[PDB]
């Protein structure tokens, strides 16, 4: 489910989690992890060289599932390589010998399902609400327009509907 | 063993391979590797930023131990700091996203011992040939010099001489 470099994506604020629970059922969907606490380290250059170059770069600890992530997103919308890391102090050390430093937290609450091939997030942030995001991962740019249309037709089935898309990320929308 | 951002390092040359091996007998030490291929792929940016900093960046595969490694050494002199890692090619793409590209490979057979506090490791490479590293790592900056001459102590009594002494890197050996 999370294999690849690429990852097809389209997100939507949730207006109501009743129903997009419905939804969920209606789907099959399946649990992969539940309510997880993400607690996402952005790091980045003294210049902010990575933005500069649309490029987020996170150390991410998800609890209580204990999972910890190194992921590189960018340069844009769509490119996203994620590690898995032992040692998030190991890690974060050896980026600032690179010269990464953190620059910024975001914190969310995460429910990741899965639909056949599709995986289905919904994200609970402080200021900002409710969010869910249909997605796939592939190693394969040629692809990239078979699965956005894909992505399209299954929210379309599963009932996110354009009005309430979202297509800023979370940095976007907190102005970081 | 391997718990420090500092790691101080004495290598020689290996003129008897047979009496180094008898004092690891003697002195029991405990096999963590024997006899592994390892290629070591060192990454730099299109300037040589790392280089010009004196930092080296290097993935390591480790073959039949399975240990995959990211390490950064430097800035200069006894700085190293490693992370295990799952996927080689993974890291290497992620850090490919940053700037960071192969710029020339090093692979040697290496088995790698324990004798207390020390290891000692025992290389070998084709084109040049038998070397040793006595090696420690520490997070405390202030047993620094203790901790280097209680290496050579150490290498004397494997029968590992100051005359054979080597300060030049593999990566300086084999000109790059
Ligand atoms: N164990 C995991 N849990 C959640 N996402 C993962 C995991 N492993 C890899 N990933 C992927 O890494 C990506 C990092 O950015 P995203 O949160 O947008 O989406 C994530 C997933 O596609
Ligand atoms: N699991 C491990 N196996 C081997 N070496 C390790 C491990 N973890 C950390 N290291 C260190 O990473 C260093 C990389 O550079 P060296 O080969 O000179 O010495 C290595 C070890 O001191
Ligand atoms: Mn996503
Ligand atoms: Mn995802
Ligand atoms: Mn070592």
């Amino acid at each position: 489910h999370f294999v690849g470099k690429y990852e097809v994506e389209l997100k939507f604020r949730v207006m109501d989690l009743t129903t997009l629970h419905e939804q969920l059922v209606a789907q099959k969907a399946t649990a992969f992890t539940l309510n997880n606490h993400e607690k996402d380290i952005y790091l980045d250059a003294n210049g902010q060289d990575l933005a500069k170059q649309q490029i987020s770069m996170v150390l991410r600890e998800m609890n209580p599932s204990g999972i910890r992530l190194w992921i590189v997103k960018g340069p844009g919308a769509e490119r996203c390589e994620a590690s898995n890391i032992e040692d998030v102090s190991k890690v974060q050390s050896m980026l600032a010998t690179l010269g990464y430093h953190p620059a910024f937290t975001i914190e969310k609450q995460r429910s990741i399902y899965f639909v056949g091939k599709f995986h289905i997030t919904v994200d609970h942030l402080t200021g900002l609400g409710d969010f869910a995001e249909i997605a796939i991962m592939t190693d394969d740019a040629t692809e990239l327009d078979k699965l956005k249309a894909e992505c399209r037709d299954f929210a379309n089935t599963f009932g996110l509907q354009v009005d309430q898309q979202e297509p800023r990320s979370y940095r976007q929308l907190l102005g970081f």
